[PDB]
DNA sequence: CCGACTGCGCATCAGC
DNA sequence: GCTGATGCGC
DNA sequence: GTCGG
């Protein structure tokens, strides 16, 4: 990428503040920052430069000039060779330990690998699964196999019921070469905004996929979301595949369009609608698109039969899900 | 200057 | 138990 | 950290 240097930068920013600082305006403002110079066209010369682009103001415009004389930031350099902030963000990368639970580990003394497997009777059923799967975890996912993943999918969740349509979004209905997870949404005729007329929707189907063997953990289940893991199945003599993240939503059937808009994202694709809708007096979820009323109430959801038609009520031209990731 | 910053399901905890 | 807040990840 | 009004 012709900016990466100065976005890699910013990303590390971003990651310092939510993990360390717990300052999640700055985590955002910097991921906002390094998204808008990811998709300049130019390779910057100058913070002036990046400072035209919206989300980039003066102290990031500095940090680059900084970074473009000096190929480092000093801000940076400090940071990671600070004990406590390199371990903080070291915990975070399990699953499940967010910032405040990796300050209170470090707190405790518990602040490596081998201090968490050692410790597993500290953790909660999430973060047991994410320092199971550390190594796994993150490995990113070829397309191929994410390929093979959603026909097993499809085909398990088919002989459930023929009734039920399962679609994979996030990185991978963008087109991407490869995903950090599957994302899949569900739906189901039975689930509607007005009714639901049949129960554990939503278990069936993870139920059948753990029969075959290819869901193998569970981080977080409720009616209408799944949290968990996967593998595809190996051939004889072959090494195992990694395990994978596997999230499921169940959406209400009438709502596809806005749970699908929801579920491709990407997640800063999504914000940055979301925030250009509230400046059109509307607000967007994974299942409506209301007006915003004079008092800043939403009223009642807008019909919608396409994802265009949500573009359209917020006077945005169509993107294709490939020209979404943000 | 300064209020506002996208939006929400599930797990966990506090207070009653 | 319920209710509401916070953490976490999406 | 940035920005609109
Ligand atoms: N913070 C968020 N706000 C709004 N939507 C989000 C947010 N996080 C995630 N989403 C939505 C958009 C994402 O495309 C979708 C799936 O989440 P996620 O799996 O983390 O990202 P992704 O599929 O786009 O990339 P990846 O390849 O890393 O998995 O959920
Ligand atoms: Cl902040
Ligand atoms: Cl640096
Ligand atoms: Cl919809
Ligand atoms: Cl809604
Ligand atoms: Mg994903
Ligand atoms: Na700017
Ligand atoms: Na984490
Ligand atoms: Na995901």
């Amino acid at each position: 990428t012709l900016n990466g240097g100065i976005t890699d930068m910013l990303t590390e920013l971003a990651n310092f503040e939510k993990n360390v600082s717990q300052a999640i305006h700055k985590y955002n403002a910097y991921r906002k920052a390094a998204s808008v110079i990811a998709k300049y066209p130019h390779k910057i010369k100058s913070g002036a430069e990046a400072k035209k682009l919206p989300g980039v103001g003066t102290k990031i415009a500095e940090k680059i000039d900084e970074f473009l004389a000096t190929g480092k930031l000093r801000k940076l350099e400090k940071i990671r060779q600070d004990d406590t902030s390199s371990s903080i963000n070291f915990l975070t990368r399990v699953s499940g330990i967010g910032p405040s639970a990796a300050r209170k580990f470090v707190d405790e003394g518990i602040k490596t690998l081998e201090d968490l497997r050692k410790n597993e009777d500290k953790l909660n059923h999430h973060q047991r699964i994410g320092l199971k799967y550390f190594g796994d975890f993150e490995k990113r996912i070829p397309r191929e196999e994410m390929l093979q993943m959603q026909d097993i999918v499809l085909n398990e969740v088919k002989k459930v019921d023929s009734e039920y349509i399962a679609t994979v979004c996030g990185s991978f209905r963008r087109g991407a070469e490869s995903s950090g997870d599957m994302d899949v949404l569900l739906t189901h005729p039975s689930f509607t905004s007005e009714s639901t007329k049949q129960p554990k929707l939503l278990h069936q189907v993870v139920e059948q996929l753990q029969k075959v063997h290819f869901i193998t953990d569970t981080l977080s289940k409720g009616e209408t979301k799944f949290m968990g893991v996967c593998q595809l199945p190996s051939k004889n003599d072959e090494k195992e595949y990694p395990h994978r993240r596997i999230d499921i939503r169940l959406i209400p059937k009438d709502q596809y369009y806005c749970g699908v808009l929801y579920f491709t994202g990407s997640d800063i694709f999504n914000k940055n609608m979301r925030a250009h809708a509230l400046e059109k007096g509307f607000t967007i979820n994974e299942y409506t698109i209301r007006p915003l009323g004079v008092t800043g109430v939403a009223g009642e959801p807008l019909p919608v039969d396409s994802e265009k038609d949500i573009f359209d009520y917020i006077q945005w031209k169509y993107r294709e899900p490939k020209d979404r990731s943000e």
